[PDB]
């Protein structure tokens, strides 16, 4: 009856304890929603407003990923932003996303800065937009938007690597943007590093497809 | 018959010996790199080349370095890799164009086939020759006319160098199934180069 699940869990930021409520969709409640309150007396008494109320359904993806300063995120992806939850544990994150996906594309999101160095400039994709990829591409959709600037294949990039927390991806002549770099910045310099070790080994699993 | 001259070193060695390209002729004999123990058993013709290598048996020419020479012209015949040190990059172009004149693969290795992974299990271990095209990675069994197995570029996963080794970790799609390739080279300056320049090709593909 509404309450799927329930626990204090930390805001990656300011790392602050919040008591997240996950409810299930029903008619007179609601739609299947995740939000957190200041405490959980506030929420227990019916005391207060959830702090967010965020809808499953508006959410494209739900992720698990870690940085240098968290180790079990849950992040999930809407169209109009980037909603990150620290669990304490493996365990704990895997049950929450789990719970998550129980009642909710791409095998990975990351939510990047594209820089205005190389193609950023050349072909005007700056600031706030999403690298999504899938077993054969990478695509980036800008922040607020449901479609994508632009579509790359895995088979034309020739490299990607990272530098402190930033990350870029040359594709080669082949590609629809023509040669050229794509710089952006993340986090810090371990979600950089899982980014190029996540693509990397999505080009090299490339050759075992039949 | 003399189309170029000159002292190069042997790269083993270091040994200075005069060098001798020919041109064929139908009385001399065919076109061929020869050399002498110095200049003036040439001129004087009082003895015999100590190596004559005729140029149709050489399948493969490529400029070379390692550690210890920078300047290398390396000709690869069906039995042999015969290298010749030169003092500049300036002198083995020189010689490296000249045997092209009176002369398949982008680039050839000669190595040494370890019995790691998919060594043992291919016994594919010993002297071979890594033959490298714009499509295309094929090992030549030392001696032999035929590739032993033919890697298309797409199939390779990851290449790297440790030391001296340089390994070739393959795809499901390969022909040889998963697994990889361990092979020793002279030194770290070549397994390294391998490493580059094999992946350079990896890369330029999506080009």
């Amino acid at each position: 009856s509404d309450v799927r699940k329930v626990g204090y869990l930390r805001k990656p930021k300011s790392m602050h304890k919040r008591f997240f409520v996950l409810r299930a969709a029903s008619e007179a409640g609601g739609p299947a929603r995740l939000e957190y309150y200041e405490n959980e007396k506030k929420w227990r008494h019916k005391s207060s407003a959830p702090k967010r109320s965020i809808p499953l359904e508006s959410c494209f993806n739900i992720n698990k990923r870690a940085d240098s300063k968290n180790k079990h995120l849950v992040a999930l992806y809407t169209r109009d932003e980037h909603f990150a939850i620290a669990a304490d544990s493996e365990a704990e994150q895997d049950s929450w996303y789990q719970a998550l996906l129980q009642l909710h594309a791409f095998k990975e999101v990351w939510q990047v800065i594209l820089k205005p160095k190389g193609l950023g400039q050349t072909k005007n994709l700056i600031g706030i937009y999403r690298l999504c990829l899938t077993s054969k591409t990478i695509s980036f959709v800008k922040l607020n938007s449901e479609a994508a600037a632009v579509v790359l294949q895995l088979m034309n990039i020739r490299r990607c690597g990272h530098s402190e927390n930033f990350f870029f991806i040359e594709v080669g002549r082949s590609a629809v943007t023509g040669p050229g770099e794509f710089w952006m910045q993340v986090d810090d310099s371990v979600v950089a590093q899982n980014m190029h070790e996540t693509i990397l080994e999505a080009m090299r699993a490339m050759s075992d497809e039949f």
